[PDB]
């Protein structure tokens, strides 16, 4: 059976997987298409295997029978001694984060500002901040509550893509890929340190991978921690050192789905392609590294470790955790199962 077909998403994802699919000797081959949505279909029709997705995938990926398979695990303080592919993943703090220059913005000025997203559907960028917003303002208008956004998946017409920018040429505009200028957490990122947006919701390590030289890219660049602070969900305003104490919700780790049938077969190439590529990987630095590619964060985050073993063999809920989908529950009554294709 051992031949796994990855799925891209858009054509800088394709570029990145087309290389692991060389260097790997056809053991990963690559599908591609323009949406996330898109590739869970084809990973159902059995076109595809595998993606790696954000929480808020995971939800409507598990509605169609998709199972999480190994988890993205970053670096940590605590758990030291375990090894990372059996070490318990953390989770990551979704923030929402400013300007300092911007004073007197809080949470409870939010109303009619402008707004930067990862995408629709994804826990930091849209499911938890979203999902605060419709409770705080009882009301499933959420499509009126910034005055401006830049949303990639809503409507590129709506002021949800209003900030939206495209790509080289303009084209593609609100298009939840990476051709998308501001899409992802570092697009979410730019959207604001451009001051496009007021405010950015995006992960605590996106702050912290593109300021003070961390990413060297030409928006990045001069870009300090300093220059920016959290917002708290009782009004206050804290530096971006103060994440522990000033997020909007943990995040369930990005987790790479399969269809149930495929799902052990998935795994066991997986773990020798990291063995092969990932962080201490035999070829990595070297021939290739699956974990990198320049903070654009392709197929994984680039600050993914390893991926790692779940255990307790949990379901797609218990992965999200009971905390986590209901909120998604709650937030869709406003646009109760089964698959939504
Ligand atoms: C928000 O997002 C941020 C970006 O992701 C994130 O910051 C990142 O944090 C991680 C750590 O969680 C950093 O990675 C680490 O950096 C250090 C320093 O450059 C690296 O160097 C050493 O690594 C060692 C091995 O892990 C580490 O030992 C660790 O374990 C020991 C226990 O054995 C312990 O040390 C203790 O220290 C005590 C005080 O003196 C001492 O008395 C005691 O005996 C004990 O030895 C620590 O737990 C320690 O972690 C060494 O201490 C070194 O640190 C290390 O390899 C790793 O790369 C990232 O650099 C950092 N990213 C950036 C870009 O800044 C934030 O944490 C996120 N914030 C929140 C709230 O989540
Ligand atoms: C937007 O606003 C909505 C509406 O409030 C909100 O949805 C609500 O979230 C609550 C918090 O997540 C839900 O309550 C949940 O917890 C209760 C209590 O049980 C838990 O706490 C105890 C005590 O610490 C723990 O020991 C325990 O392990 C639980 O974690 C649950 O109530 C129980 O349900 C079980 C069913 O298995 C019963 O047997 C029990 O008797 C008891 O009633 C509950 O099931 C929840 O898990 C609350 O349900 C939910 N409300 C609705 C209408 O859905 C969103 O979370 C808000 N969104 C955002 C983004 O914040
Ligand atoms: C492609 O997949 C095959 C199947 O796992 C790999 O061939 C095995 O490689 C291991 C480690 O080198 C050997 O010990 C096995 O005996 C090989 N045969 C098997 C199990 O079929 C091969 O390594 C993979 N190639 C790459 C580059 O990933
Ligand atoms: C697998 C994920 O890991 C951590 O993010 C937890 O906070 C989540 O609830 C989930 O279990
Ligand atoms: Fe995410
Ligand atoms: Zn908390
Ligand atoms: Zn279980």
């Amino acid at each position: 059976y051992t031949r796994v077909v990855w799925c891209a998403v858009g054509p800088e994802e394709q570029k990145k997987c087309q290389q692991w699919s060389q260097q790997s000797g056809q053991n990963v081959t690559c599908a591609t298409a323009s949406t996330t949505d898109d590739c869970i279909v084809l990973v159902l029709k059995g076109e595809a295997d595998a993606l790696n997705l954000d929480g808020g995938y995971i939800y409507t990926a598990g509605k169609c029978g998709l199972v999480p398979v190994l988890a993205e695990n970053r670096k940590s303080s605590k758990h030291s001694s375990l090894d990372c592919v059996l070490r318990p993943t953390e989770g990551y703090l979704a923030v929402a984060v400013v300007k300092k220059a911007n004073e007197g913005l809080t949470w409870n000025s939010l109303k009619d500002k402008k707004s930067c997203h990862t995408a629709v559907d994804r826990t930091a960028g849209w499911n938890i901040p979203m999902g605060l917003i419709v409770n705080q303002t009882g009301s499933c208008a959420f499509d009126e509550f910034f005055s401006q956004s830049c949303a990639p998946g809503a409507d590129p017409k709506s002021r949800l893509c209003a900030l939206c920018a495209g790509d080289d040429q303009g084209l593609d505009k609100c298009v939840p890929n990476s051709k998308e200028k501001y899409y992802g957490y570092t697009g979410a990122f730019r959207c604001l340190a451009e001051d496009v947006g007021d405010v950015a919701f995006v992960k605590n390590d996106t702050v912290w991978e593109n300021t003070n030289g961390e990413s060297t890219a030409d928006w990045a660049k001069n870009l300090k921690r300093e220059d920016f602070r959290l917002l708290c969900l009782d009004g206050t305003r804290k530096p971006v050192t103060e994440a522990q104490s000033c997020h909007l919700a943990v995040a369930p780790n990005h987790a790479v789905v399969s269809r149930s049938d495929r799902a052990a077969h998935v795994e066991q190439v997986l773990l020798h392609q990291q063995a092969l590529f990932g962080k201490n990987g035999k070829n990595c630095p070297d021939k290739f590294c699956l974990f990198k590619s320049e903070t654009k964060n392709l197929l994984f985050n680039d600050n993914t470790e390893c991926l790692a073993k779940l255990g307790g063999r949990p379901t797609y809920e218990e992965y999200l955790g009971t905390e986590y989908v209901t909120a998604i529950a709650n937030l869709k009554k406003c646009s109760l199962e089964a698959c939504a294709f």
